[PDB]
């Protein structure tokens, strides 16, 4: 598998190529609703939902010293009646058998377990998070404001940028990885043009195994909001260093 | 799933995204060998092997009047000690649960059943075949020469072009479907530039279900040859009519 690409303009309730985990489901109006809702569509507490694309990605190959580039383009929106809505949505990459960890319904975003969430040697997760909940006596690892972060085997982001959450508004995101510069970059844009950029140097060959799956995760703990993925397109190609 | 693309520059023995059927196997030299060989690598009688890509393709959608384009580019070579090597290799599209039919190890190319092989209403197969065996008292449906054919729910090709088999030589093939003209085109070239073209008008929405898998099939009956797929790339995008 030297390359893979796919796109979802919207989401099909009869989709065949998506592994859904936890509370994730595709709605009648073709939106991927990651976190659980009640029967009126209102967000609920203590929920994780994730999706992965079914086909595995060859992220790198040691025998040929190849590493893949990738791009992930997606749009999402969040809704909540709360002044401190939680917890957030993330694009992520993990081993193919990745499953929702225990204790992840909350600030761990469905991605980490409490005992190991800040121990990089215990994890294999690369993620780009949109984090709306940052209370300093609880999400102690966060900066004290809403933020976009790049997470490298830890819920404490390697780097963040201050972000503004906008109730019901769709954010457009492009995540790219350049293996020649080992740079993971993120550009997020709201409809009025407000832009957010964050990037880190990261060697994926030390973070993740050779074969991975890619997808999204979201969670709510005591505070809550819906996490709605509208669309997603992904591409990856193995390249020589 | 609104688009899918993938590429195999060669074949990984540890590939994750290929469904292998029958005798198909990936060699230590990264070649997909569709038909069975003995302990010395010599081709044998009465064998079928097929592969499908794991991710399903949405080829069309009735309720929205969408139909997908597709392109499939691939290379293969055939080897045999026989004067009448058989039976051939085909790129094919079929329902996602497609399995090797009984009686298909021979001129039916792993694609059709003997009692229904020329009854279009009984089948759901679109294929581009490279057919090396054409004995008129046996493969009665074939022209009396080696040929490339487009098969629309029948082993009797809707159209063929005369072809020359070249022992051990790689043929490079591009198959494309244009939904706006309903045209399926095939262009095949040998390394010296010798070219073969064949095309048909076919409405895939009357041939195949909305979701399909794509792949290759090969078979040998009483006469035999190896069928070696070297590389394959595919793309499909679902579009409005
Ligand atoms: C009001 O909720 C805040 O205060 C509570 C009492 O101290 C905390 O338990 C609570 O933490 C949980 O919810 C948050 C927000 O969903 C989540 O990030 C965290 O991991 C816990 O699940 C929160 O700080
Ligand atoms: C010597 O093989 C030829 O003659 C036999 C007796 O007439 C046929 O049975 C035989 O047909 C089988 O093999 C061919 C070639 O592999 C295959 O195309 C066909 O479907 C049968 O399996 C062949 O004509
Ligand atoms: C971090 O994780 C490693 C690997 O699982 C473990 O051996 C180590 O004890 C952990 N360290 C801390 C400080 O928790
Ligand atoms: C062709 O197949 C159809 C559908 O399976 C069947 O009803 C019909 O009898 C067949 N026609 C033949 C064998 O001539
Ligand atoms: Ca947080
Ligand atoms: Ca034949
Ligand atoms: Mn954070
Ligand atoms: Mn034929
Ligand atoms: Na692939
Ligand atoms: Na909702
Ligand atoms: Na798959
Ligand atoms: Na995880
Ligand atoms: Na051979
Ligand atoms: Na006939």
């Amino acid at each position: 598998s030297d390359s893979l690409s796919f796109s979802f303009i919207n989401f099909d309730k009869d989709e065949r190529n998506v592994i859904a985990q936890g509370d994730a489901r595709i709605v009648g109006n073709n939106i991927l609703q990651l976190t659980r809702t009640d029967s009126n569509g209102s967000p609920v507490k203590s929920t994780v939902g994730r999706i992965l694309y079914v086909a595995q990605v060859r992220l790198w190959e040691k025998s040929t010293n190849r590493v893949a580039n990738f791009q992930s383009q997606f749009s999402f929106f969040l809704e909540s009646p709360l002044s401190n809505p939680a917890d957030g949505i993330a694009f992520f990459i993990a081993p193919p058998d990745t499953a929702i960890p225990s204790g992840s319904a909350g600030g761990l975003l469905g991605l980490f377990s409490p005992k190991t969430a800040q121990n990089e040697s215990a994890n294999q997760v690369l993620a780009v998070e949109f984090d709306t909940f940052y209370a300093q006596n609880s999400n102690t690892w966060d900066p004290n404001y809403p933020h976009i972060g790049i997470d490298v085997n830890s819920i404490k982001s390697a780097k963040t940028v201050r972000w503004e959450r906008r109730e019901g508004v769709t954010l457009n995101v492009l995540v790219t990885y350049n293996p020649s510069t080992r740079t993971l970059d993120v550009v997020a844009t709201y409809p009025d043009g407000q832009r957010y950029d964050i990037s880190v140097v990261v060697d994926v060959t030390t973070v993740l195994p050779e074969w991975v799956r890619v997808g999204f995760s979201a969670a709510s703990g005591e505070q809550f909001q819906t996490h709605n993925l509208e669309s997603w397109s992904f591409t990856s190609t193995l390249l020589y260093t």
